[PDB]
């Protein structure tokens, strides 16, 4: 239960990358987004720095809360 808010993560569109870009690095992951707050919340067995870096390759730098 790691969180991250995503300042250019605006729309749907944006969200939808950055849960299949999660769920590719670990199919396991269960991932939930708002577009509103742009925060993204995370269940995983992989780091928070390993996630991050998944998201910063994808254009989605996030910073952890
Ligand atoms: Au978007
Ligand atoms: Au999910």
């Amino acid at each position: 239960g790691m969180q991250f808010h995503i300042d250019d993560m605006t729309c749907g569109g944006c969200a939808s990358t950055v849960k299949k870009t999660i769920l590719t690095l670990d199919a396991n992951a269960t991932v939930r987004t708002d577009p509103a707050t742009r925060l993204v919340d995370v269940e995983t067995s992989l780091s928070a720095e390993q996630i991050a870096a998944a998201l910063q390759k994808a254009g989605f730098p996030p910073r952890e809360r």
